[PDB]
């Protein structure tokens, strides 16, 4: 038999509730470039002070998940979560650990699929900046005031995340004053950058294509007298380049149409190989020295093209 | 101990309930051409006036999700939703914010998979018109009357949606009088067009095929005396075209059989390349000038074909 | 405080319950040839007469989903449903609209994955007959008697279904007397045929292969003197045919092994192309007129083969 | 107000409960070679005798799913189920039909994903023996004694199962005495064999490869004088074989690494084709009759290889 | 009517609860290299002593899943579980079997998707060490003390696990003292290694590539006089190698970018084949004995490369 002495939010009217958040990223996975999202498991720890549960004697009361519904808990929500759930492995992953002075420790295990934009302009050399924002979904700023428990180091576990492709290169936590239709709210934003592994992509596509085109333009040293050999090398290189392009197109079936960087490099290599074939034909027609078109023509143009490519994907 | 004074719909008998809807599209994703649907997360805000909850003093009562079931809430439903759920991240995403004069603000976070037809006649240059209709699923028009809170600008967040392929080019909200078996209903329709990104598809397929066929028909300037060179160019171009067609067929495994536009263009390019091969054979047979069949034959026919293609996909 | 006056099925003992069913197919999608099923969203309207809820005054009582559990509702089930759920978008999609004389209108929004056999003997020219059967799962025929409200026109919405591949060509509703172990039951069967779109498949595979083989057998008009040209055409056609076959094998990765029709046609085309190559070799050996083997040999055999193919896929 | 007279298991102490099981396989689908499982929908009928619900008068009481929780029901579980659920289409699929003498008929509609090993040593000619075991998960043998209602014919519906690939060739039901840590249990095992459709796989891979190699070794009758023709046939056959192998590798992307049978046959065909090429080179070198290496060399070795292959996949 | 005599954890204050865990892995499946996880079904048996449920007479009380919530059960959780659920096949898979002296046997059937890192540096010859850690999620070490019932042999069923690719080669159970923010905890870790099946991968890629390159470098014994034969062999081998590389790239579409071992070996084979082509051209240019570059050049370099490869993937 309880009335208004157990249901109202702490300090209902007056000073807002100071809720201190602590985060512990257990894992990050299912980062899809098609849906532009990421799945992460986090340990959401919330600490606030309530004046109505002061009990004598210094000790802790680790409550179960069944008694969580009997007390007041914050209404934190992930701002851009597309699908999420609280873990129920054997019991409910909801603990409340009350303390003598009224400190409440509310810990949850939540798997969230947050939505972050994948600006895949430079597909293999991109650092996607994805955030995990937490906000009091119902209560405005004047009612609930979110805060980070220990500044930047409140979020833990991100330094141990080594993923299939990405590596965390930076992370920082900030508190904002997000304004929307309902009113003023405090949003706790955790911002981390997912730098891709360029080394695998370099050896997968850039190194083979570079070696192929190098073999193509060093074949000009072979004299025009050996026509069938030159035709064989040209045909084999062109066919290998086409097969590589087709396989690369089929290798990653991601729904992320943003005219990527591998497309540009592959188009450059295809341009150089079929231009080498066309210039073989044109050189035969004009002869009616082939290495004069290699000593200072082809490797130099490809070097300039690579310089422009790397300048594009290096600076702004 | 409550009877009929708390369960009945507001103004039960007489003037219908004027419910004002406000929408906030958080994200749009999972747009599949196979299933012809789209997944969107929205903030459904409903505002109506109830005369039985007038409390003295100007203030707001931000209720939790547990007290939502104790009051009357509308029965809004998405007309063509295939699968949807209300978000439960930490607590229920259902708030009721009562006001002094009886205004009720009912906000929900719902992820919906609505079904919209994908008329993929022009696959890379289509603007799919997909709607998100909201209706009082049980109560007819004479009982519940839906309305947009602020006309066209009631829906927010659609201008910030940049997706993997599509870009929103238009959006407008209207109220209808949908007639069905149960009776008369008010349907709130939000109509938005998803224009595709043609630039990526142009460079992916149209530019390479155009360059290949251009190289094919400019090789007629090469004299018939260099037979092996011509056979090499023709064979390489035909093989490259076939590999490109096969890769394109395997590149997008979408279950959207509508004889698309890329199929038509690829068939045109394949027709031109194998016709070039056949005309090489026929030209040899008839010679028993090859550039006479290029100066005003092949590029001109391809130009006419491209003109017809673009006229088809430009106007009606 | 209610006993047996509110829990028992209407007319418990005596005349069975006459429940009239009305169906409204909202959408049909996710038709997979591998799992041999289809996902459909339907509006299940059930109308029966109950004598214990007669209230004075002509009017309707549109009840919510919370009061559905307080009254008796039928136990209709989809006979071959593999996975299904009732929609919960904002509230429960369960309405009961009582009337003065005891008529009860029970409407639900259900998404069902029913299992129907995909006899893919003729893969592109098949009309799969898939049913959506509804039955009183627990109560036998002597207890609950299902009926269609308005005969064939009880089911609505099927005429507006235009899908990715299939088009509805027929639909009809019937009532059966299905016999099983538990007893006698009334099953309401809705039978619809999903005719495939042959036009897309014709232009995708049949037209290119036909053009390729036509080019192959019209090359016999080219004299045997131009040996390298003939070898080039033969090699290019054979390679194109092999690539088309491989791409088609990889194009549709459906788990529906039924030796389909496209396989037969593709095998016929492959047989003709490699037979053309073999007959080139044999013709050279025997010459030691090639068009004598084309004027009345090859196109005529292919015409007979196509006649047999179309006769197989036309009649029985 | 009920105590121990309604909650205890029937015959608590003394003779164990004789529960007779009847099974009705509605469908079998989603048989994945990667996860090594199968999804099946079954009608689990359980019949036992309870002495505490004897009511006068011969009649049946078809109870709803809401009253199932008020009575005692067995704790049957599928032994190797990975994920399963009870169907809730419109109401709960749980009926209890009590009878005069205490017979209880408990019928459920359950979709189960049971795990069965896929020994894919002979991928296209395998008969996987997968079981569907049912056991009293909590109560041991001395408490609950499972039994089949009518021996082998208790399981019904398996004879009407025609699947995408497999065909049921045998089925039998047995009762065991499975021993585990908790104690002695009675396990009801339904064992069925899923024989694959070899006819589709024969025509898909074996027939084309056999025809290709036959064409390869009958080309030895062509004299060595026609060198370019022989090189053309050899190159075309080798390229076709390589493309077929690559497509087959990409055709089935199943995660079932068990060095299958199609791999062995394809390796044999690849060995024969590149050996034919190598022997062309070696025959030219040694000539410095080619059909002497065909009359009694190549088709005979391939015949011996096929004999060994079929002996391996025929007997032990 | 119960107060604090039935809700508190056993021995609340003083000696911690000694909970003995027993594990029974029913199945392991869905091991994905992309998400770096594994799905396993386990039988979690927990044994502890409670002093408040001592009943006279030696016997067992096998309680149902409905009475589990009425007693105290541990809060065990899987540390790195991404998604998990307790099985509900017919009833709840939660049994409590009390005994005379207070022993409680709590058995559950849980399907867990635990996250373990897939260090795919050596893709076909890796032994991934994945753990299944169980911990008292809420209560610290001073409150709940986890223990293995019978040391290493507490975990059962792992010896019968034969999977699609991996084979368990080792398994061991240990108890730790994991330290985190909340306090001191006892973590029960089961560590097992999943050794891959190298035999399938050897015959799939290593054997064909080795045979191809062997045929390539034994063709040097063929004299330079037979130029067209050498060009044919070289072109066929290069095309076969390129097709094999492309198919392998498309064969496994796993999102596990870690520059794997098959990539290195395939790059080595591609290097050798196109180097053989380049050296054919260079040998022709320099001749202006080819087997002098085979007797002690090519097979020896490939042997050294394979020695280095196997030394890398053998030792450290
Ligand atoms: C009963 O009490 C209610 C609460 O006190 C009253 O509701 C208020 O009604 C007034 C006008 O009638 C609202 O003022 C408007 O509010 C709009 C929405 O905030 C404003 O729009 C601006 O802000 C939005 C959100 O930022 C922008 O999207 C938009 O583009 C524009 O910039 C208007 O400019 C205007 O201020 C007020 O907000 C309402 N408050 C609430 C809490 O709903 C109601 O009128 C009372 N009724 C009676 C009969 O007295
Ligand atoms: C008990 O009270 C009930 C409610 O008052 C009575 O139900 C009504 O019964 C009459 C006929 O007995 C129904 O009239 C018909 O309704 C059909 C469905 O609306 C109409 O069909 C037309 O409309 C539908 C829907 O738009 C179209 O799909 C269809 O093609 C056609 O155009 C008929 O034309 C006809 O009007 C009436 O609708 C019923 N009302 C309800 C609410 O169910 C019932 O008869 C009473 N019983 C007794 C014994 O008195
Ligand atoms: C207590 O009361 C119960 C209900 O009144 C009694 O159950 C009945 O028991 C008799 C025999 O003891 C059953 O008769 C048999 O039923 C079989 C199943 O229906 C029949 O099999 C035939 O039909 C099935 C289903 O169509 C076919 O699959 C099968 O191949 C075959 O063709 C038998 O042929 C035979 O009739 C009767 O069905 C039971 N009824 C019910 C409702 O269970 C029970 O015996 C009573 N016990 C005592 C001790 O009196
Ligand atoms: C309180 O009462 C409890 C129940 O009466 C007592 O539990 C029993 O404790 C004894 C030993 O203390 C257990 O005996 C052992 O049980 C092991 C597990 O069954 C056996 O292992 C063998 O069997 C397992 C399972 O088949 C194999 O996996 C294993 O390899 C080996 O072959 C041992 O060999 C030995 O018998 C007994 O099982 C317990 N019974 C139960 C129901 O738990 C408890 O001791 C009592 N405590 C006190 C203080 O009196
Ligand atoms: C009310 O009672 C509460 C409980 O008794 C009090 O909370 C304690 O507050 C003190 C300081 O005010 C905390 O001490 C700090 O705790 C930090 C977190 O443990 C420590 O950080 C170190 O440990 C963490 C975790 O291992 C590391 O991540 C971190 O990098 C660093 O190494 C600090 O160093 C410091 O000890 C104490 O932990 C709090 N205890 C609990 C249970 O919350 C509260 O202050 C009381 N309030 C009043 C007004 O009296
Ligand atoms: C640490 O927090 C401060 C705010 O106190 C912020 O300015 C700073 O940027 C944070 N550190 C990093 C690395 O972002
Ligand atoms: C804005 O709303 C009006 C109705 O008041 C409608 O006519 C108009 O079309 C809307 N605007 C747009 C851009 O559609
Ligand atoms: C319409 O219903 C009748 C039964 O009254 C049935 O015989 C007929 O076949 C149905 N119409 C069609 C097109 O099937
Ligand atoms: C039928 O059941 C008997 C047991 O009574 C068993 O021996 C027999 O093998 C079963 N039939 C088949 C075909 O297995
Ligand atoms: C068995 O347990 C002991 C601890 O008592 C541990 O040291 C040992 O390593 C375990 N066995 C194996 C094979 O790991």
């Amino acid at each position: 038999t309880a009335g208004y002495n157990k249901f109202l939010r702490p300090n209902f009217g007056g000073e807002p509730v100071q809720i201190a958040l602590t985060l512990d990223i257990a894992s990050i996975s299912s980062i899809s470039e098609s849906n532009m999202d990421y799945t992460a498991t986090i340990y959401l720890r919330q600490r606030w002070m309530d004046q109505r549960l002061v009990f004598e004697g210094n000790k802790s009361f680790t409550l179960d998940a069944r008694l969580v519904e009997f007390l007041w808990v914050p209404d934190t929500y992930i701002v851009e979560s597309k699908k999420s759930f609280l873990h129920e492995v054997t019991v409910g992953n909801r603990l409340i650990r009350l303390f003598s002075n009224g400190t409440v420790l509310y810990a949850l295990r939540i798997t969230t699929t947050v939505a972050c934009n994948m600006d895949l302009s430079k597909y293999p050399m991109d650092t996607q900046t994805c955030k995990l924002q937490l906000e009091s979904w119902g209560y405005d700023g004047n009612d609930v005031e979110f805060t980070w428990l220990r500044g930047n180091d409140s979020v833990r576990g991100l330094e141990h995340l080594r993923l299939a492709q990405y590596t965390i290169e930076r992370y920082f936590t900030l508190v904002t004053r997000s304004q929307q239709e309902t009113g003023n709210y405090t949003r706790l934003v955790l911002q981390f950058e997912l730098r891709r592994n360029v080394l695998y992509f370099i050896l997968e596509t850039y190194v083979p294509s570079t070696f192929l085109v190098v073999l193509s333009w060093v074949s000009f040293w072979i004299s025009l007298d050996s026509v069938p050999a030159r035709t064989c090398i040209g045909v084999t290189t062109v066919l290998s380049m086409t097969t590589l392009m087709i396989g690369s197109r089929t290798s990653l079936p991601n729904t992320n149409c943003f005219i990527k960087a591998i497309d540009v490099y592959l188009g450059i290599c295809f341009s150089f190989v079929f231009g080498a074939l066309l210039e073989y034909a044109v050189a035969h027609y004009s002869s009616l020295n082939v290495d004069h078109y290699s000593k200072l023509l082809f490797p130099l143009i490809f070097m300039l093209a690579n310089v422009f490519y790397w300048a594009y994907y290096m600076y702004f």
